[PDB]
């Protein structure tokens, strides 16, 4: 008779509880009445009086679970009522508890797989839905089986095989057969990353893939110009997805961290989708977080000297009373050569850990730290140890020591050294031997026309006489420079007896600052060396 009716819903048939819904119904023949017909009952009856149009609205405010099920549109023309468009159907969720929706082993998937997803669900006798995010709907519909251990009801769904080129996003329901237009709500998005076949994304960590606890990091992924959104991913366990991404220069999803704990740490992956579809996954960067475990500290020490010649072998030790599984040194804020077994040493009640490192070449100087760590948990490592900086020497002019304020000092007299060279060195560092800290400063340029370093040291104390040495090294350079000769600190007012023979080593000093004491008359001890006391 008459042409057959358009009806269309705003939003789509399946919409959340308590919001406005609206139907439409199209024809082009004419517009005398139309009526909306809720399961084959009249529901509604809109005339076009009072704006003329050929499309009749239909709101619906304020959705509850009773304006769910079928609708079918029909309209009247003259005298004539025509037919009903194809039914409807309007799902309303609600009404039940939330489905919980997980991916079985992880949302990865290589594009035309499948994975499979648990939706588990309290609900006594339910089906369940898994639908996808897409254009056209895709679902899936089972019966609920009934884990007795948990005392819930769970579905598996095979959700494939997965294409490349369209975006997967998971959601699950469920719904009592008895009354099937009423669903539960939504369970949580559950998006599965696909590993294309385009170019990678290069992932960085800019803080650093070694982090504090409690500390703020970011986690970049840039790659294609031509990608949308980007997934940052963990084998245990993650998704985060950036739609906002910098586009200068070139698009980079930037994600943040404010605190990291446990659960940050692990092996990072990033994943993309973009306009010709997805990409292959980046290298796996790993997280590591530091600070927990943070009762037993190891302890880092190195042997024969924190600063050794060039092309030598010196061993680090990484101990701890704590049974950690392995030590990983790291240089500065990144890691270091690779983890060792620890070693319960019977003797010392120690765990150990042996670093050998030879030859020496100039990289290994800088600041070294040792961290314990368990196998079942690679990325949670201990809280750092005191740090023990290495300096490695061959290769300059020595940088000659002035030595000035003395050379023989007496509790307590300001002593400061100054370390000078001809060749215009932009760092100085200064070492007492035996000793497990060294000192350095930016050498300043004097009117003579050469760079002098300034290394004020404390209150002169009975410790403090040693054996001195100054290394010299340039800005751009990492090489540090061969010692000078030793400068020999020597302390009065450290034995009860007063020289009159002018009690292994016997010294004379001039009053003035002499260039070097012979071996006023002091008297020493071959035991402690740099230790004396006189009057003359
Ligand atoms: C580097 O250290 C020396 C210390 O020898 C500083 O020299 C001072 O110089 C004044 C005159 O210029 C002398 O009267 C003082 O006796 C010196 N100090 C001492 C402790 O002897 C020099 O100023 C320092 N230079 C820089 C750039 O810090
Ligand atoms: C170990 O180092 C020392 C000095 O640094 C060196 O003289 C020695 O030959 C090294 N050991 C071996 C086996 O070469």
């Amino acid at each position: 008779s008459l042409p057959k009716p358009i009806l269309r819903v705003q939003p789509d048939s399946v919409v959340s509880r308590w919001t406005k819904v609206t139907f439409f119904c199209e024809e082009t023949i004419g517009a005398n009445e139309y009526r909306l017909y809720k399961d084959g009952k009249l529901y509604k009856t809109v005339t076009k009086n009072k704006k003329p149009a050929n499309k009749a609205e239909f709101s619906l405010s304020n959705v509850d679970l009773s304006n769910a099920g079928q609708y079918e549109c029909s309209y009247s023309t003259q005298y004539k009522s025509s037919g009903y468009s194809d039914p409807l159907k309007l799902v309303v969720t609600g009404h039940y508890w939330t489905p919980s929706l997980l991916a079985q082993a992880s949302p990865v998937v290589t594009s035309g797989g499948y994975v499979t997803l648990q939706c588990e669900s309290w609900h006594n006798d339910h089906k369940f839905i898994l639908t996808v995010e897409g254009p056209q709907k895709l679902s899936w519909t089972q019966d609920s089986q009934y884990n007795y251990s948990t005392r819930k009801y769970h579905a598996l769904f095979s959700v494939g095989p997965v294409t490349p080129n369209q975006r997967w996003i998971c959601r699950c329901y469920s719904y009592d057969r008895n009354r099937p237009y009423v669903w539960s709500p939504p369970s949580e998005s559950v998006e599965l990353l696909v590993s294309g076949n385009l170019q990678k994304p290069t992932i960085k960590a800019e803080p650093g893939s070694v982090i504090t606890s409690k500390r703020a990091m970011t986690i970049w992924c840039q790659g294609n110009l031509d990608a949308e959104v980007y997934f940052l991913h963990n084998e245990g366990s993650q998704k985060t997805q950036s739609t906002q991404t910098l586009q200068q220069p070139g698009n980079k999803g930037k994600f943040f961290i404010p605190s990291m704990t446990r659960q940050h740490a692990g092996q990072y992956r990033c994943y993309c989708y973009g306009s010709a579809g997805w990409s292959q996954p980046s290298d796996t960067l790993e997280l590591v977080v530091t600070g927990i475990y943070e009762h037993y500290k190891p302890r880092l020490s190195v042997l024969p000297s924190p600063v050794v010649t060039a092309g030598g072998n010196m061993t680090l030790h990484c101990a701890s009373d704590f049974h950690y599984d392995k030590f990983i040194l790291t240089k500065e804020d990144k890691k270091f050569g690779n983890s060792l077994d620890t070693e319960h040493i019977s003797s010392s009640r120690q765990y150990r850990a042996l670093f050998i490192i030879g030859p020496t070449t100039p990289t290994h100087t800088g600041t070294f730290r040792c961290y314990g760590y368990f196998k079942n948990a690679p990325q949670l490592w201990s809280v750092p140890s005191d740090l023990q900086q290495i300096l490695i020497s061959g290769l300059s002019k020595k940088p000659s020591l002035l030595t000035h304020q003395g050379h023989i000092l007496d509790p307590g007299m300001t002593l400061t050294l100054q370390c000078y060279s001809d060749i215009n060195y932009d760092r100085f560092a200064l070492h007492k031997v035996g000793g497990a800290d060294i000192m350095q400063h930016s050498s300043q340029q004097t009117d003579t026309g050469f760079s002098v370093a300034n290394f004020t040291l404390g209150y002169v104390s009975s410790s403090t006489g040693g054996q001195y040495r100054c290394y010299g090294a340039h800005n751009l350079s990492s090489e540090w420079s061969a010692s000078s000769e030793p400068l020999d600190i020597l302390i009065t007012g450290q034995l009860p007896l007063t020289p009159s023979l002018s009690v292994d080593t016997f010294i004379l000093s001039k009053e003035g600052s002499a260039q070097q004491p012979l071996r006023r008359c002091y008297g020493a001890q071959n035991s402690s060396f740099y230790l004396l006391s006189s009057a003359s």
